[PDB]
């Protein structure tokens, strides 16, 4: 009943271009079942959808990767709120919802804003940049790391850290067991930034620690929900502001509709984390027998959803494979959905925003004029480098 497929969505291959795969799992059927690694997998936007939205049954405490924390030991501590069920997952969750809440957004939107303007004008000295290093990641590194509240040094250790975290929700390959061979040190550095002395007043990290007397989580909460922001904070987001670049840079007449109106940075930005979906997979583990799309799937067995692909599905979406900066993006599943739904979205989308901003009204053309290069993660989808000439406007 239940079609069987050999694809193997962490295979090399298959990242670097994963658009025929994706379209081939989700015409043989609602679910599918890949023999590769003993997975069921649902690539269509309605099945990811009421995955997603049925924590009850597609659970996250047994591990959002392929492993299944009820047979296999965790690489690091479980993360109170990713790897949580309700009513767990509950306190925690409304503890980073106001830490990195629309009220907070006011306190650090201004310093965001001047930081991406600065980026930009920098930029247009070299004219010919990376906009990988020079601009996805420099721009977050210029930020994010302050926000948290980190010191300067080691900050080295931050990019490495998530590229873990992700390649450590795959299987078991290459990719995975390099990063966890790694990661003594980038482990140790991170960990250490988690305690409350060494988080700097006014920062994220600080705030998470002052809600410890609340009652919504303990002291000794507070270092695994930092880490938790160092680990999912930083690189999703130089992902999805490499994914907008790289739209503008491909699309031309998307980037000239936005110098037209830039306010239209921000649905630019949302369409971008649609079209590229910087995170593409995670895990949900079934915590009964359950009938999924019309197959039945059995107790304790892991579903692999695939976002971007549901980001894609043309039964979801008109023209899902065009760039379009005035699409209706709401429902794509690009930060999730429901009770896990990207807690730091706001981050995100200022962040995607304020440099969407910065481009609209200082660029005139974003040539690609260098090789393009891909970055391989388990879960993430962006570039390694993207060398473009910037003109200014
Ligand atoms: C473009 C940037 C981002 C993308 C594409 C993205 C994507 C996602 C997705 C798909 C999830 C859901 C995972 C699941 O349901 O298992 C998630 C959860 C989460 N994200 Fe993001 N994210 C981004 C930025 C951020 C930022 C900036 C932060 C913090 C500053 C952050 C912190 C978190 C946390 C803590 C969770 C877990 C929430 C929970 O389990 O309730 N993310 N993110
Ligand atoms: O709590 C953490 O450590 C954590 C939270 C979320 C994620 N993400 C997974 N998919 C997208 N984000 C990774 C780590
Ligand atoms: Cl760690």
């Amino acid at each position: 009943t239940i079609p069987h497929l050999a694809i193997d969505p962490f295979s090399l291959d298959f990242f670097d271009d994963p658009y025929p795969d994706q379209q081939t799992l989700r015409d043989a059927g609602p679910v599918v079942y890949l023999d590769k690694w003993n997975v069921y997998g649902v690539a269509r936007y309605a099945e990811v959808h009421a995955v997603l939205n049925d924590p009850t049954t597609f659970c996250s405490s047994r591990g959002v990767g392929l492993s299944d924390f009820k047979k296999e030991k965790p690489w690091r501590p479980p993360s109170l709120i990713l790897e949580a069920d309700p009513p767990a997952h509950t306190r925690p969750r409304a503890v980073l919802s106001k830490v990195l809440s629309p009220a907070t957004m006011k306190t650090i939107r201004d310093g965001f804003a001047a930081a991406a303007d600065a980026k930009v004008d920098e930029l247009l000295q070299r004219g010919c940049i990376d906009a990988i290093a020079d601009l996805a990641e420099a721009y977050p590194l210029s930020v994010f790391p302050d926000a948290m509240g980190l010191k300067q040094e080691g900050r080295e250790h931050l990019l490495p850290y998530a590229g873990l975290v992700f390649n450590a929700f795959g299987p078991p390959n290459e990719l995975r067991q390099t990063a966890i061979e790694r990661s003594a040190p980038h482990q140790a550095y991170v960990n250490e930034q988690c305690q409350r002395p060494n988080l700097a007043p006014g920062g994220f990290g600080a705030c998470i620690h002052a809600f410890t007397d609340t009652g919504e989580i303990t002291p000794d909460e507070a270092p695994l929900l930092v880490r938790s922001l160092l680990s999912a904070g930083l690189d999703t987001t130089v992902n999805g502001i490499g994914a907008a670049v790289y739209c503008l840079a491909r699309f031309p007449g998307e980037l000239q509709r936005l110098r037209s109106d830039p306010t239209l940075a921000r649905n630019a930005f949302e369409e971008a984390v649609r079209f590229e979906s910087p995170v593409q997979t995670f895990f949900r583990t079934t915590t009964r027998e359950v009938e999924l799309g019309g197959a039945v799937i059995g107790e304790g067995e892991k579903v692999l959803m695939f976002l971007g692909s549901a980001n894609r599905d043309p039964r979801r979406w008109s023209d899902p494979d065009l760039y379009d900066i005035t699409r209706k993006t709401s429902g794509h599943v690009g930060f999730g959905s429901g009770v896990h739904m990207c807690v730091g979205q706001l981050v995100a989308r200022l962040e995607g925003e304020v440099m969407l901003s910065a481009l609209a009204r200082k660029v005139a053309a974003i040539d690609i004029d260098g090789p393009v290069k891909r970055r391989f993660n388990n879960t993430l989808r962006g570039l390694e480098s993207l060398p473009v000439k910037l003109t200014p406007a």
